């Protein structure tokens, strides 16, 4: 078919970069992060919507792999919060090991340049995002270390309120958008060069974040509220504020977010959502954010990671231009990452102060006096 | 003076690389890791044996900065262990910020090549080590992420027994050397390319580690048992096993480890310890491991980081050759790091299996059956 031949050409010319895939959590569920001698299964998985053979088959150019861990359920909130931090390091560890053990397929990327170099070499650009600020255990120091471990976006919440922002699905509201700590964290996220992800956050938290952020943000996996009213989808108000922000809405394949009856959801519905956003806020502010492996079953025609060529072909069939399809595929999210890094370099170049954690005093006045007395003795020498 | 002129030449030709300095913990004590607008104090500190002016003055070529946090004291052992992990990320964070905010003085290094490039550029090669396996919260995943954050040695214990090994200063013995987990961790440390540090560990733990390790190890800050009997010093038995291991003993300036009466300890005593080791196991297996800022007061003549030229001059005065002084200064620890990286590349190249954490099951049989049923449905399409 001419249209399928065109879709294949686009997928080789420009990387399709998906905003969110939970394959690392499936590895934790199935293998418990022990992938030694499991290549036969990693290439052909007995569960889930992602494996390394189907990943090649769908011609995906890049992927933000999710380092998600669940919201803490422990009655002791200090334990649960700290447990989430350790689990985050476990998920970052298995992602890095997955990439390093399969270097012909996957190549780690943390920038626009590293995405392109991976794509030129014929590998899936493998980026990392965490899904919720519960994962950092109220530590901005930990967050900067997660950035150093390769995390390039942070979803502000998952399905739980945290100290920084409100989640969409939980009620009643705690902060009513962002907290004062949340507002201050937006500045730090912009300064360090971390992409803000507004998926899973409340409508009011999106509005506040979209006005406050000095860099473009993303929705890593959210769809359109006007087509399907859901707390997880993006309102027309926030779509416009995303345009002013210069951000990108990466459209989700979650059936609940595409149709009132989940079993009615299709590839056509995903294309409707992409075209709605592209028509109203321009095709330079729309992306693809599957949420593959964050669901049991996908829409008809988008059952797994092998189905991306049907999405590219489907967009071309509806009359979206090649250049606009290339934008939706990956150029837009590359631009956002590039601009986030530019803003960070600008703010770091200007010598902006970093956000520090509130630490306990480890020395009393007796120890501090001993140290100052000792220093003075050394000055006498 | 001719000898001081010779010492200055050696310090410009070859980097003096110190094995252990706790300046990052002094920053946590004094500033609580908030160094914004504190450059005047960071260059001229009101406390401690390290600041950026005195660091330049002593002509130090490189430094393993300690990311130490105390042994957990919480009655709830799960909380205390997880707290230590978060505190470790705080200390790694402040070390990276200290380096990044002072790029004319400090440059991050994690390899032999990066040490030399830093030294050619006229900067202190800034490496990182953690002091105790209590810092990883029983997580090998976390340990691999610490390696990715720039940690290049791990002291197996501090002043507390952990799940892997026995500390020197604590009695009674728990494991009687290394545990079974400890033995297995030695293989993983060798595989990932992490230097094993045997300072603070028991004599029996040293003996077992020195026989088991496939890469050379270090003592980041330990002195000689035969000259001064202390649990923290290295016995003649372990000195010989260090020779077979190809490791390096980096001699400590702790007054308690140099003399029976601490107030009698001197620069001359440090030189006696270096010459003892150099005479008996060769000058290619001896280094300098101050432990500056791990003590209130240092020996007479080694009061702070500005005093390294007196140590180099003192060694030359005693009849140690230029080439052997250059070895003790830094070439030896560079060799150990280089060999640790070579062994890791060899084992990783051969496809050796990594040590994985014991994780809980997150899915029950009902969820796993749903996933396999779903996968089969996709295979039918
Ligand atoms: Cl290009
Ligand atoms: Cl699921
Ligand atoms: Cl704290
Ligand atoms: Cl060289
Ligand atoms: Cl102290
Ligand atoms: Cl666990
Ligand atoms: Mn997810
Ligand atoms: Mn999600
Ligand atoms: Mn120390
Ligand atoms: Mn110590």
């Amino acid at each position: 078919s001419p249209i399928e031949e065109q879709a294949t050409r686009l997928l080789k010319e420009v990387p399709l970069i998906d905003g969110h895939n939970d394959f690392p959590y499936m590895i934790r569920g199935w293998f418990r992060n022990d992938i030694n001698g499991q290549d036969a299964h990693l290439y052909d998985m007995p569960i889930g919507q992602t494996d390394l053979q189907r990943l090649q088959k769908g011609l995906l150019g890049g992927q933000f792999w999710s380092a998600f861990v669940p919201c803490p359920k422990n009655p002791d909130k200090e334990v649960g919060s700290l447990e989430a931090l350790r689990q985050t390091l476990q998920q970052l560890d298995v992602i890095h090991r997955l990439i390093e053990r399969h270097p012909t397929i996957l190549q780690f990327a943390d920038s626009a340049a590293s995405i392109w170099s991976s794509f030129r070499a014929g590998r899936v650009a493998s980026l990392i995002g965490i899904e919720g600020l519960h994962q950092i255990a109220d530590s901005v120091s930990a967050l900067r270390m997660l950035h150093r471990l390769g995390v390039r976006y942070v979803t502000l919440t998952h399905n739980c309120h945290n100290a920084f922002a409100d989640a969409a699905t939980v009620s009643p509201e705690l902060h009513g958008g962002l907290s004062r700590k949340g507002e201050r964290l937006i500045r730090e996220l912009n300064r360090m060069g971390m992409m803000i992800d507004l998926s899973h956050t409340s409508h009011e938290a999106q509005t506040q974040a979209l006005r406050l952020s000095r860099a473009p943000v993303i929705y890593s996996h959210s769809s359109i509220y006007s087509l399907r009213a859901h707390a997880r989808n993006v309102t027309d108000e926030n779509l416009h504020l995303l345009h002013r922000n210069r951000g990108v809405v990466m459209i989700c394949f979650l059936r609940e977010l595409l149709a009132s009856e989940a079993d009615q959801a299709t590839l056509a519905h995903v294309i409707d959502h992409i075209i709605y956003a592209g028509t109203r806020i321009g095709y330079e502010h729309v992306g693809i954010g599957s949420d593959f492996d964050g669901m049991l079953r996908g829409p008809d025609g988008l059952h797994d990671v092998s189905c991306y060529p049907a999405l590219v072909a489907g967009l071309l069939e509806r009359g979206v231009s090649e250049e606009d399809v290339k934008r939706v595929m990956g150029l837009n999210v590359i631009r956002v990452l590039e601009e986030v890094e530019r803003v960070a370099a600008e703010l770091q170049g200007a010598g902006e102060e970093c956000l520090c954690d509130e630490l306990d005093e480890v020395w009393n006045e007796d120890i501090k006096e001993q140290l100052t007395r000792e220093r003075e003795r050394v000055r006498k020498l």
